[PDB]
């Protein structure tokens, strides 16, 4: 799988029961982030778990579900889940897949060379079903939850005002928040650009590096 | 590709011309961080060179040399290097790559859905020239090159110290900097577990989740 | 050949005339056990079949078809089978394999090193044609028909109850006759295994160690 | 691997560390039963190693050591058997491998059809390296450890007094506890036989078929 292929259309068991990707999130017209962990009960996966929920309202609050997953049988999820509330108070409220035959983590290339479980794997999925971005982060090295929750808020503004975000957007070094104006493909773009220039919105370096603020 | 893999042996045109892949960086004792953009002359694409540039020294430091690459031919690119010198007032010193014909980028992934261009790929290779992280983000939305400097201070720790990093290290809400202790292999390694503990050299929030301070 | 492998479609020569394995038991809905001895006329051999002939209605009954093998001829097997008819007074009553040039043999590993005869084999054989359990003994040393009974006991009570048999069952040194059940694999069942220990439907030493009565 | 086949020379991780197979064994002129359960923590494997320590003086008197196996690492044995004396009053007392690539279970054939953990294999090894019997049972089916040490003392007898040993030996349902005597291949068979029954210690049912008291 690559950016811009359909997430492919599977049955899942997970600790909300069985859901139906990329539909169940597609139809209700969310984003869902699907993220691996190699094995429940690690120390590091379970920072992430803390993390992703300390988290989990700022990425619904988005539109965006977050969606866990390892081949790990959903008993092991349950045991797994209890401890993070009895022993660091969050209840964990998003869905895990017990991904327990490793069927999907193959087709997403999530299994590492000569393993047999996940690594640290992302994916981020609109409610067109199409892959947007994809993370590969091995078993040593947890991942920034900050960092994915920067990437889904690009894509999502990306979508919404026909921009490209700069290098750490909206901290970029040379124009802060600003978005870039790519170019024109369709007479509409080519309207709203002149129209957004005519209202002094736009600046520039160069005439093919062209940007504004939202 | 995936995480564990060996990168594939491999000749590419640069900017600093020819070279052998990973041969050329692990001969050195170098692991690289090789990283692609859709196309020479875009504006995003501008501002992550820009970015990487001010950080070079920060991977140089490290023993990781940064290494670009696009479907752009050495031409276009000693133009747009040319144009970033002159106009932002850095000077590009880290080799980029003119994937003829995007082999490479077929290779390993790069070339998102109906194209012929790459996205923006990131590849972590280490000295035994092993691929140990892989990122996927698309046209739309820039990098942020401080997680991936990140990412590669935390493989670098993780290969060095024997040891997991946690969420957001060296910032995880739980522990700080503090790194995961990964379980006993020999019987030897669960001897000297069980001395760290009694000592304090390590902490633990139950028998299967242990810390210690670097 | 290992576990959870399909047997090998095969026509096999028998002293009941030929047959396709598996299809032959399993389109009556039958289990075999096949089992194999080295040399017709032997006497430890002699000494199983004599013990298989006992109990060939302890496997009938329970839907499991007993059937030999050895590399010796249809002609030498009608000749041995009359020899213990007319001196142990036991009619020889299941198919055996004239296993010509040890082809079937050779496929489920039966001949032990540097021979061309079998040694003391045992497969059991579903009733979807799977292998579900391998017992290779040698020539000087006869089986125990009741502990691979026991085997096949436990094999179809595994099937029709879900459980799994502990050691020795159904004399178990700690539970008895109790079988162990096995892990939740749907969030149903983690109600379900909730509700059957509030009501000790099942009884537990652990959360991960729960048995129950059949 | 079969009947009659050198057992591999191999370097194994146990719990009493190190050691090499066979030879560790072989040089103190010991038998080993090598045994493999799935997965610690689980309630049948639990059954079986509570069993086997209970005879693990059966065995040892015999000069046969028990030695167990599964592809879990060593820190997780450790904790298991911790598991077993705090709850069953149980110390292990034979070391245990962590076969934790799946290197030796693989060339022993212990892992069934789509899995990538071991069923319940058992292998007799002798002191001269010598693969006397294996047995292969499923993960829903606990073995009988009695079987197996009626198996070790039936080969041990076999060797000692160059007898074969009837179904069910030493309760066969037509000569109890006889043994029966195989043809000679010897000048000293011929005359350790041609006395034995000079002595009166033979009895037959035909000239193929005779058999003796020990
Ligand atoms: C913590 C966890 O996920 C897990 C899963 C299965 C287990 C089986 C036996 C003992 C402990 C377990 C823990
Ligand atoms: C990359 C860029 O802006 C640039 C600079 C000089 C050029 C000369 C000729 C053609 C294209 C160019 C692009
Ligand atoms: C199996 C046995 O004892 C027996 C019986 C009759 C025979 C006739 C001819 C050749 C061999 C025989 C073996
Ligand atoms: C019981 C056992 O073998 C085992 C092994 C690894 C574990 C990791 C995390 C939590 C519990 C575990 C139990």
């Amino acid at each position: 799988v690559v950016i811009g292929e359909k997430f492919p259309e599977v049955e899942v068991k997970t600790t909300h029961g069985v859901i139906k990707l990329p539909d169940y999130f597609a139809e209700q017209g969310k984003w869902f982030v699907l993220f691996s962990h190699p094995a429940d009960c690690t120390p590091v996966s379970t920072t992430e778990f803390y993390a992703m929920q300390k988290r989990v309202d700022q990425f619904r609050e988005l539109g965006v579900e977050p969606i866990g997953l390892s081949v790990d049988q959903v008993f092991s999820h349950i045991k797994w889940m209890e401890w993070i509330k009895e022993n660091l108070g969050e209840e964990i409220t998003f869905p895990v897949i017990a991904d327990d035959r490793g069927e999907l983590a193959d087709k997403l290339g999530m299994i590492p060379s000569g393993a047999t479980i996940t690594a640290r794997a992302v994916f981020i999925v609109d409610d067109k079903g199409i892959i947007r971005a994809i993370v590969y982060y091995p078993a040593e090295v947890g991942r920034d939850w900050d960092e994915i929750l920067r990437l889904v808020k690009a894509l999502k503004v990306s979508d919404e005002k026909g921009v490209a975000l700069p290098h750490k957007w909206p901290n970029n070094e040379l124009i802060g928040d600003k978005a870039i104006v790519p170019p024109a493909s369709t007479v509409d773009e080519v309207k709203q650009r002149e129209e957004a220039k005519a209202k002094g919105e736009i600046e520039s370096y160069d005439w093919w590096f062209s940007y504004k603020k939202l």
